[PDB]
RNA sequence: GCGGCUAAAGAGUGCAGAGUUACUUAGUUCACUGCAGACGC
C-alpha cells in the first residue's frame, strides 16, 4: 500500500511511534518518505546481496530473513515479506527495536541524511491525528 | 417521497458529533450516525 502522508502519520502514532524515545512523529513520517516514498512494497538491493524491505527499508542482513542472504542474522524474528505488508505492525516493531539499541535514531540513515536538524513539524502540518 | 443551494473565498465546509485509512492536496471541508431549512416540476 502507498500510504498518504497523514494516513501514515495517523497509523504511526496509533502503534506508538509518536514521540517514542523522545522523537516526535515528524521524524518517522519523514523517515518513511525519503526511505520508501510511503510505499510499503518498496525494496532495494545493496551491492552485497542483502535487500531493504518495507516502508522504512529494513535490511535483511541483520533484521529479517529473506532466504537469499547467507550469513544473515534475522534479529527481528520475521520473514522480510512482513516488512512489505499494508499493515505496518511488523515494520514498526522492528523499526522500534532498531532504534532502541545502538546508534539509536542515527541508526536511521534517511532520517540522518535529510531530516535531522530540520523542522520536522512541516511533516504533520494539516494532519488529523 | 426523487435534484442543485444552505461560505465571500476554496478542490472540498447546512449545523452536531464520529473515526470503518475508504477518499483526499488530509479534512472546522472526508467513510459512519443523528436531525435538517428555503427552494425546482
Amino acid at each position: 500500500k502507498v500510504f498518504g502522508r497523514c494516513e501514515l502519520a495517523a497509523a504511526m502514532k496509533r502503534h506508538g511511534l509518536d514521540n517514542y524515545r523522545g522523537y516526535s512523529l515528524g521524524n518517522w513520517v519523514c523517515a518513511a518518505k525519503f526511505e520508501s516514498n510511503f510505499n510499503t512494497q518498496a525494496t532495494n538491493r545493496n551491492t552485497d546481496g542483502s535487500t531493504d524491505y518495507g516502508i522504512l527499508q529494513i535490511n535483511s542482513r541483520w533484521w529479517c530473513n529473506d532466504g537469499r542472504t547467507p550469513g544473515s542474522r534475522n534479529l527481528c524474528n520475521i520473514p522480510c515479506s512482513a516488512l512489505l505488508s499494508s499493515d505496518i505492525t511488523a515494520s514498526v516493531n522492528c523499526a522500534k527495536k532498531i532504534v532502541s539499541d545502538g546508534n539509536g535514531m542515527n541508526a536511521w540513515v534517511a532520517w540522518r541524511n535529510r531530516c535531522k536538524g530540520t523542522d520536522v513539524q512541516a511533516w504533520i502540518r494539516g494532519c488529523r491525528l
